[PDB]
């Protein structure tokens, strides 16, 4: 075996030279490391054929001992980009440039991590602080996205020229020059100016190749492929030009140049030979080629994954030469055309995949396919010229169309231009073309800014409106539908187009503005909109006469008119919106599923018609597509257009009477109907549902059972703080009071109070029973109380009733129900919560029943002190479940359901998918208010806990145990910063220390602790150079997403313990959403400024490179496509307005005296002010606003009339002369420019360095 070979002489070799360090000493081991180092140069730089656990053998010793680092950056680079074994050079070279700029190695690493994609990493290597020029940087931009057009322009005017004025630009950069500009020329098929720019640097005057490309070791290993390629495939149709085979034949008289032929090539050479017309060497090359691939994709390691898909991409042709070869050789089929047409029907049928297969494996087999039949279309010389470009025609306009979605436009415009001349003989070839030809320029014209971008579609409006008609599109279904759906978005795009910058784009034409007026500022942006609009009808009108194929023709129609009626906002549009969607939800389809909030605010907004019309359509849907918006519709069940609800929650409660259940007890604990002829139907109706709910009372007892484990301590300061915040403001509100002593009357009363309604607690029964002495007095005069003055009579009795207490119940006998449980019977047992989880039919009979709890509950050391039960499946499986005290958990279902439209959209973004990005979410059910549950997550570990055990022995008792720790350091700055030890230091530091204490004292305290920590934990776990690079580009986009998405969404207190990495897999999970949208930096006494955490640790990593390359792109991708179509977030957004939680309702109050905002209404609450301000702010900064202007306004807002004010102001804001962010417009902004300035505020020491102690900004 080759592997365990390779694994055991890199392991003895590491051995031996790990043991020879006691004796040996210093001067004679460095002479040893020095033949060492010059042994391994010998063997990579003698090496010809590459093999893989040889290759990847010795750069695995050597990148391990300090003395074999600096080894060799020119043969390491051309070994593993030839073995694919590029995560082993990738290391090699990056341990090298840790330990004037090193440009060779800079160079090189660069080179390998352009051979594999990768081009996020390609931006924090070219800069102007290493020595690069500025034409690398701007010609990767262009090859970044797939438009090697330009960067192989500006390559060429890059490489000739003599002026340099700043330097010199060095040998290795111009090998870099010429090697992407040769690969930039291999990715189109320009087979001509690949030959010259390969055969013109090695001699001159026509040069003979034939002794000149075996000398010199740099000239062979580049020129070498592109010379044979470019030459072969020029062969393979068009003239002779006899100039490669006579250098086959005389360099094949040797034998290392006979031992590198025929080795790494073999395939190329069989299409050689059967060029010649001998069919007898090209069988021995074709098996020589075989036997080859097999041998090398055994070889290739495990986990190295794409390796073996680039070599598995070349089966296709190999086999397809070797099915040539058994065709042409038989009589039986070369005779009648019956064997012939299977081969064309089952050529047609064989295609690589669209998306996922590069542009040269397409040509390669194309261009086999194509000489193939050529040469079948002479050796078959016993109507049969027809079928074969009918099969060419099919063959060429598939790789149009898989060129076309992996943006190669450049590549596919050449391939229109000549599939052309011979489109207008028939008539169903000229539908595809005009097709392809549109789909094109809607695909490239995404892009451009303004006034070419309608020139493209409007070039490609003539063509649509052609002839056409002859009997195809009145007879065929699927050429009307597309033509209408494809023109509707032509004039879709130009009326789009002349809409932002309406006047003068309309003037910079001489021709063009006469012939879109032929389609004043008013009537060629109505008039356009009509034409769209009928292109669109039609595409349904004419296509009820047959899924996918459908749903796009409906939901285009959908949103064109709902992108419409909400461009009227600021005929029978939301008529037709409604019907048009839910024939599209009626058949399977989640792009619809997630667009139900703009129906159900359609209706809300326009009730004057179309409320029938939703009655007629939901009545015919399959009921377990809204269990996502069960929490949705079960607040409409209060108000007004209840009906076209009530059918769908009917039937959801009658056949499935577990998912419904528990949003239903939050809802009926407040209703407050009306008083008409409705308003005592709605009652009826939830009285059904309540009668038939619960089924007999097996969930009430549920609740209150795990209501009845609690601290009471939690309850005790909701109901304190609920009567202060009721009677000791002023005594106007009547039988409240009165009414919010109920649940004090009931639970906490006299001790059989609990005992007759519930189960009687093991820690109750010593609670009440003290607690009756002090009650005597609450039972004589605080029933009547009315005093509304004294406040300290309730605090000495809080003060004291934190003393006798035990919040461990120590076992599960504290709430003795669970602990005899003990199901016996068909009492419909009860499902284990947090399931049906959206999509789909449910199939309830695999889900978990409930059939116990263990003895072991043990609490978490929070503020409000969670619970953690662990509770067992009917399989025997434990689960383990979190359960809160009195907080109302439904902010954290609306956020974790926001998580999954997020999620939900990035799936249909293709530049995220292609990354796979998607939040990691997990369950959480509000069962009752002030009662729910939380997932526990089994296999992770908190950030914190990582970075506190990746530590040694002597790091960590000096950081906790030390008085200059960069704990205690920072508390006495802001002691001597001040004056004072408690807070309110924060509010003086801030008029303290100016711009330039603040850095030179935060270096200090960041510089303290060590800064190899994520490098050191997941070089602990990865056990390989190969996954090392798997486990941390991971770690850095899963970051990335959640750093962007908890923006958006405006989360604040990202703390140390907020993030869960996962042991198995390498990725961050955010949790712990108590603020939600902007509320710490309006409601805490000393505010938050940053926008997400990217703090030392997280840049540290990325060494040699910053966070400017992986951290910069991935939030780019995001950001793009959250802004892609921004309706969605804000439509989910209305559910804190419909029905708005305590938590927005605790500080509402707060905001209606001491705050700001008086330039709205504040008169109307919870409809207009608080939620409508929520999705204002939301809105603005998902529609492009800088991320300190935000900052200050939501400063403004919550912190006006402060001591320090205009110094907040000063330090969010930047500098103009250090901050990207001062520089700026305060809106309007660019997707890349506002990433710019929304990671500079999230590293800046004038920010970082006076922030709350408890964020622990420093590590």
């Amino acid at each position: 075996d080759p592997i365990i070979a390779k694994q055991l002489f890199s392991s003895l070799f590491s051995g031996i030279l790990k043991e020879m360090d006691k004796f040996k000493t210093l001067s004679e081991k460095n002479n040893i490391t020095q033949k060492l180092l010059q042994d391994f140069n010998r063997f990579l730089n003698t090496t010809f054929s590459f093999f893989p656990p040889f290759v990847s053998c010795i750069q695995d010793i050597s990148c391990q001992h300090a003395a074999l680092l600096s080894l060799d950056p020119a043969a390491v680079s051309a070994g593993c980009l030839a073995s694919l074994q590029q995560p082993v050079g990738i290391r090699l070279l990056e341990e090298a440039l840790l330990r004037p700029p090193d440009v060779l190695r800079w160079v090189e690493l660069a080179k390998l991590y352009r051979s594999i994609g990768e081009y996020d990493v390609l931006r924090g290597i070219f800069t102007s602080e290493i020595g690069t020029k500025q034409i690398t940087q701007s010609a990767l931009l262009a090859e970044a996205r797939s438009d090697y057009s330009e960067a192989a322009k500006q390559y060429d005017e890059a490489l000739n020229k003599q002026d340099w004025v700043d330097g010199e630009p060095t040998e290795a950069e111009k090998d870099f020059w010429e090697l992407a500009s040769l690969d930039c020329y291999n990715h189109l098929a320009e087979w001509k100016s690949l030959e010259y720019c390969s055969t013109a640097s090695i001699d001159s005057e026509n040069p003979p190749d034939l002794n000149k490309i075996w000398s010199e070791p740099f000239y062979q290993e580049t020129y070498l492929p592109y010379m044979i390629r470019s030459k072969l495939k020029l062969l393979l149709q068009g003239e002779a030009d006899q100039s490669l085979l006579t250098f086959i034949d005389k360099a094949m008289h040797g034998e290392l140049q006979k031992a590198i032929l025929e080795l790494h090539y073999s395939q190329e050479l069989s299409l050689l030979y059967l060029l010649q017309d001998d069919v007898d060497r090209a069988k021995y090359y074709i098996q020589n080629g075989i036997q080859s691939f097999m041998q090398n994709y055994s070889s290739i390691d495990v986990l190295l994954h794409q390796s073996r898909l680039t070599k598995l991409q070349s089966v296709q042709a190999l086999t397809e030469i070797q099915e040539f070869i058994s065709f042409i050789s038989k009589q039986g089929n070369l005779s009648s055309q019956v064997p012939l047409k299977r081969l064309l029907n089952t050529w047609t049928n064989r295609y690589p995949d669209a998306k996922m297969d590069p542009m040269n494996i397409w040509d390669d087999i194309i261009t086999n396919r194509c000489f193939f039949l050529s040469k079948i279309e002479e050796k078959l010389t016993p109507d049969i010229s027809s079928l074969i470009r009918s099969c060419k025609f099919s063959m060429k306009m598939k790789m149009i169309d898989s060129a076309r979605k992996q943006n190669n436009f450049s590549l596919a415009m050449k391939l229109l231009k000549e599939l052309h001349k011979e489109s207008k003989t028939r008539d169903d070839w000229l539908v595809s073309w005009v097709q392809s030809y549109c789909r094109l320029s809607h695909c490239r014209s995404r892009s451009q800014g303004c006034s070419e971008q309608v020139l493209t579609v409007l070039k490609t409006v003539s063509l649509l409106d052609e002839n056409n008609v002859s009997s195809y599109l009145s007879k065929n279904i699927l050429a009307f539908r597309d033509q209408n759906i494809l023109l509707g978005t032509t004039y879709r795009i130009i009326a789009n187009a002349l809409s932002s910058e309406p006047a003068c784009l309309a003037e910079i034409e001489e021709d063009k503005a006469r012939r879109i007026l032929e389609l004043d500022s008013e009537k060629v942006i109505a008039g356009l909109y009509q034409r769209a609009f009928q292109h669109l009808s039609e595409a349904v009108q004419a296509a009820e006469e047959e899924a996918a194929g459908v749903i796009d023709a409906y939901m285009t129609l959908a949103d064109f008119c709902d992108q419409q009626l909400r461009k009227e906002e600021e005929q029978a549009y939301p008529a037709l919106v409604v019907e048009k969607m839910l024939k599209a939800l009626k058949l399977n389809s989640n792009e619809a599923r997630l667009k139900f909030p703009r129906l159900l605010q359609i209706i809300e907004r326009y009730p004057e018609e179309t409320l029938s019309l939703m009655t007629k359509e939901i009545s015919s849907v399959p009921c377990w597509q809204f269990i996502s918006w069960i929490s949705h519709m079960v607040a409409l069940l209060d108000k007004d257009q209840a009906v076209a609800v009530q059918h769908s929650v009917e039937e959801i409660t009658d056949n499935y009477p577990q998912a419904i259940v528990y949003p239903f007890i939050i809802s009926s604990e407040s209703y407050s109907f009306k008083d008409t002829s409705t308003g005592h139907k709605n009652k009826e109706f939830v009285a059904r549902i309540k009668s038939k709910l619960d089924q007999g009372g097996v969930i009430q007892d549920f609740i209150n059972a795990l209501d009845q484990l609690s601290n009471p301590e939690l309850l005790f300061k909701d109901w304190s703080n609920d009567v202060r915040a009721e009677l000791a403001k002023t005594p106007v509100n009547k039988k409240n009071i009165e009414k919010m002593y109920e649940r004090m009357y009931a639970a906490l009363g006299d001790p059989k109070a609990p005992g007759l309604g519930a189960f009687r607690r093991k820690f109750i029964q010593t609670f009440g029973k003290e607690f009756d002495k002090h009650f005597g007095k609450g039972g004589s005069k605080l029933l009547r109380m009315k005093l509304s003055d004294f406040n300290d009579i309730t605090n000495m009795l809080l003060l004291k009733m934190n003393k006798d207490s035990k919040p461990p119940g120590n076992l599960k006998e504290c709430s003795p129900w669970m602990s005899d449980f003990k199901v016996e019977f068909l009492r419909n047992e009860l499902e284990i919560p947090g399931q049906y989880d959206g999509r789909g039919k449910p199939l309830p009979e695999y889900h978990v029943r409930i059939a116990g709890f263990d003895e072991r509950v043990t609490v978490m050391a929070s503020l409000r002190r969670p619970k953690r039960i662990i509770i067992r499946g009917h399989d025997e499986r434990e689960h383990p479940f979190l359960v809160k005290g009195g907080e109302d958990l439904r902010q954290d279902q609306r956020v974790e359901q926001l998580f999954q439209v997020m999620n939900g959209i990035l799936a249909q973004d293709s530049a995220c998918s292609q990354r796979a990005l998607q939040l990691r979410t997990y369950s959480v059910v509000p069962m009752t208010s002030r009662l729910g549950l939380i997932e526990w997550l089994e296999n992770t570990v908190t950030l914190k806990d990582l970075l506190l055990n990746t530590m040694s022995q002597e790091e960590k008792a000096a950081y906790l145990s030390d008085p200059r720790a960069p704990p205690c350091e920072y508390k006495d700055w802001l002691t001597k910063m001040s004056g004072k030890h408690d807070v309110g230091a924060y509010m003086l530091m801030y008029k303290g220390a100016n711009r330039t204490e603040t850095v030179t004292s935060f270096r200090k305290r960041e510089s303290k602790v060590p800064a190899d920590l994520l490098k050191r934990a997941f070089v602990r776990m990865s056990t390989s150079p190969e996954a090392f690079l798997a486990l941390r580009s991971h770690f850095a986009s899963s970051h990335a997403l959640i750093c962007i998405s908890h923006w958006i969404l405006g989360i604040g207190d990202r703390h140390l313990n907020n993030f869960m990495v996962a042991m198995e897999t390498g990725g961050v999970i955010g949790i712990d959403f108590g603020h939600a949208f902007g509320s710490a930096t309006q409601f805490l006494p000393v505010p938050e400024l940053m926008p997400f955490r990217l703090t030392r640790q997280f840049i540290n990593l990325m060494l040699p490179m910053k966070e400017t390359g992986l951290m910069y792109s991935i939030m780019v991708h995001a950001l793009r496509a959250f802004r892609s179509d921004p309706g969605l977030l804000t439509n989910t957004m209305d559910v804190f307005v419909k029905e708005p939680s305590f938590d927005w309702k605790n500080f509402e109050q707060k905001m209606l005296k001491k705050g700001g905002s008086w330039i709205q209404e504040i008169n109307v609450a919870e409809k207009n002010w608080y939620p409508r301000q929520k999705i204002c702010y939301a809105k603005r900064k998902l529609a492009g606003a800088n991320p300190a202007v935000i900052t200050c306004d939501e400063l403004l807002l919550g912190h006006e009339k402060a001591p320090a004010f205009r110094d907040y102001v000063a330090v969010a804001r930047g500098s103009k002369d250090h901050n990207i962010r001062a520089q700026e417009p305060e809106s309007g902004l660019s997707e890349e420019t506002q990433v710019k300035c929304l990671m500079d505020q999230a590293t800046d020491p004038n920010i970082l360095g006076r922030t709350w102690e408890g964020w622990e900004p420093w590590m």
